[PDB]
């Protein structure tokens, strides 16, 4: 259909345009749609884009707006004393301020619809929310309407959340277009999404993105695929994967390299509201935090994750039990029998569940998948749905039979209830993924498995050494493979901290010299090197110039393959605030010969300092751009939980950042 209004170019310098003579006539009937393309990169802390109002004496409360706030956060408000109406829809992250220098053009789509009494918004092709109520109101039929105002609203006479910005395209139809017509609408994205809620992994949610540029140009890239909410685990989470073949013009439908079937895959809408968003799905396995480097020397791709039985997280770990017995060199997993109150089983080669107790073989067996067989046939169990229909989560079977997993809830043998790590390997380049392994202990059979660090591995250009860094408490601890990924060692390398996230990324400066640049606790990103090829760890130092949190944030890091200004370079990803994961930040560090010290020249802002920018992924494209797939929103903000396709990818020139 065609639109009742079309104004364009209103610059808003904190002062309101009446435009009520050119619409309020026009309005009819009970559903409206809004279509606006705007620019704000420098808003006021709160700001009204659009407003409808009654700006008579008494009726201050009468009035639709959309607003937005300075941390990007947009939103409606439909207010009607006489009604007794006071809605107020929003979804915080919602928009993009600036890229390369310029303003982004938004583009915001708002639905007003009275068949199916509905209220949904969009931003830049992204549904931001989608609410139904029970009492519909009509945004022009709030009673007494007297204004129509773009950046501001009228309320008695006077400017309430006046904007800074401008608004290049508005248009008004008096019908609620359907989804589809939604995605006919041209974009100005300067962003792209690889992974995306109803994709094949239908997770709605999204984190912990990874990049990684292949020996062949193809660019790949794994993320946690969240279903329960964007919460740690315990929950469900599966680690995808997808990749590009064009330099990250178009991207493949994601696979699966990581997963369990203990619950069932449901696009879930995660509840938003201050009583429910702690909601946490308890009863399921998952992985969290993805790894990828590629072997130079077999061909193969290796992934890496931390591994969760069903109902353990990081907040339950068995802290101090790795979950293998070892027995002269050898270290095998722990079973515990259901019944049983005490561990009293083990897997030996060939997956033979042996008695410990009696030390006599049973009638069990583990295969590949980390599944229960008895005399050779497949037990199973039922699969858990999740729903909220009464108001509250509740996890129930849903009559399905998946095979019986070591690490789900209702198995026969569970394993240790703590935190392990698998490897995954892909023979075609990440078009399919063998089943993981498990990898052993290193630090013995009293302690917990440590934590791997979510990004890049490292393949050292002048061997076949594979480095993958994890962390524990009081270290950070480098697993080292000289055969492809067969076996590990580990080299811990001491840090001043007890308890930190020490989330580390690292850089090989020149050869066998590695630079590591990991978070901390101490607002400062701190580094150690090694000259050995990480045989061996320096003492710790901080970099200065770049601010992060108390409880700090995930860093990510490339060398650059090309020289700017004459100088070997770096580039740090990173949040670059002390108050919360917000002005993204790409860092351009000059390596200096004399003593490998970086030189931290060029700070390039993402986007606009007060919006979000969480973990990230870089990574040098074939063609010498630079890809960043990252969280942009606060991902440690209690404000900011549950959203979709907040993990966004964008394409960079070095010259941009310098």
């Amino acid at each position: 259909i065609s639109p009742i209004f079309q104004g364009g170019s209103y610059q808003l310098n904190n002062k309101s345009i009446d435009i009520s003579s050119l619409l309020l006539d026009k309005l009819s009937g009970e559903s409206q749609t809004v279509v606006m393309k705007f620019k704000a990169d420098k808003p006021n802390s709160l700001q009204a884009l659009f407003g409808l109002s009654n700006s008579k004496a008494g009726f201050k409360n009468n009035y639709f707006s959309i607003f937005m706030r300075d941390s990007g956060e947009i939103g409606v408000e439909i207010r009607d004393a006489q009604k007794g109406i006071n809605y107020l829809f929003s979804r915080p992250a919602s928009l993009w301020g600036k890229h390369k220098g310029q303003a982004v053009e938004n583009t915001l789509v708002f639905v007003s619809d009275s068949k199916d009494k509905t209220y949904t918004m969009y931003v830049n092709g992204i549904e931001v929310f989608s609410e139904t109520v029970d009492t519909f109101l009509p945004i022009s039929n709030i009673n007494g309407i007297d204004k129509a105002t773009l950046g501001a609203v009228n309320r008695e006479g006077k400017e309430h959340y006046l904007a800074k910005g401008s608004i290049d395209e508005i248009s008004l139809f008096n019908k609620a277009i359907s989804d589809q017509e939604v995605s006919t609408i041209p974009l100005s994205n300067p962003f792209q999404l690889i992974f995306q809620s109803g994709d094949s992994t239908q997770a709605n949610y999204f984190r912990i993105p990874t990049l990684y540029t292949l020996s062949s140009g193809r660019v790949l890239s794994s993320i946690d695929a969240r279903y329960g909410g964007t919460h740690d685990s315990k929950s469900k989470i599966n680690i995808a994967t997808s990749y590009s073949d064009d330099n990250g013009k178009t991207w493949s439908e994601p696979i699966f390299a990581m997963k369990f079937n203990d619950y069932e895959e449901q696009l879930v809408y995660w509840p938003r509201d201050n009583k429910l968003k702690n909601s946490q799905i308890s009863g399921s396995a998952s992985f969290i935090d993805s790894s990828i480097v590629e072997d130079k020397k077999s061909g193969k791709t290796i992934l890496l994750a931390d591994v969760m039985p069903a109902g353990i997280g990081n907040n339950n770990a068995n802290k101090a039990d790795s979950g293998f017995k070892e027995i002269n060199g050898h270290y095998y997993l722990k079973l515990k029998k259901n019944g049983d109150n005490d561990f009293r089983y083990t897997v030996r080669e060939n997956g033979v569940v042996y008695n410990e107790t009696t030390n006599k073989p049973t009638n069990y067996t583990i295969n590949d998948k980390y599944e229960v067989l008895e005399g050779g046939k497949s037990l199973t169990v039922e699969q858990y749905s999740v729903d909220f229909d009464s108001g509250s989560l509740r996890e129930r079977h849903n009559g399905k039979q998946v095979p019986m997993n070591v690490f789900y809830k209702d198995s026969l043998f569970k394993v240790t209830p703590t935190n392990y790590i698998a490897m995954t390997t892909s023979q075609n380049r990440g078009e399919s993924w063998e089943q993981f392994k498990l990898l052993p202990p290193f630090l013995g059979e009293k302690h917990n498995g440590t934590y791997l660090c979510p990004g890049q591995g490292l393949a050292l250009k002048s061997s076949n050494r594979l480095i993958f860094a994890t962390y524990t408490s009081g270290e950070l601890t480098y697993l080292i493979s000289d055969d492809s990924g067969q076996t590990w060692k580990k080299s811990s390398a001491s840090i001043p901290f007890k308890n930190a996230t020490a989330e580390a990324q690292m850089v090989e400066l020149r050869d066998g010299v590695i630079r590591t640049f990991f978070r901390t606790t101490t607002g400062k990103i701190a580094y150690m090197t090694s000259r050995d090829s990480g045989e061996t760890w320096s003492k710790v130092s901080y970099i200065d110039g770049i601010q992060q949190t108390s409880y700090g944030t995930q860093v990510s890091a490339i060398k650059y393959s090309q020289l700017i200004d004459g100088k070997e370079a770096v580039i740090l990803s990173t949040p670059n605030s002390r108050s919360g994961r917000k002005g993204g930040q790409l860092v351009v560090g000059l390596v200096n010969k004399e003593d490998d010290s970086i030189d931290w020249k060029y700070h390039y802002g993402i986007d606009l300092p007060s919006y979000g920018y969480a973990y990230s992924a870089i990574t040098e494209l074939p063609n010498h751009h630079i890809g960043v797939l990252f969280e942009k929103y606060d991902s440690w903000s209690r404000n900011e939980l549950h959203l979709s396709n907040v993990v966004q990818y964008i394409d960079l020139e070095i010259n941009d950042l310098t």
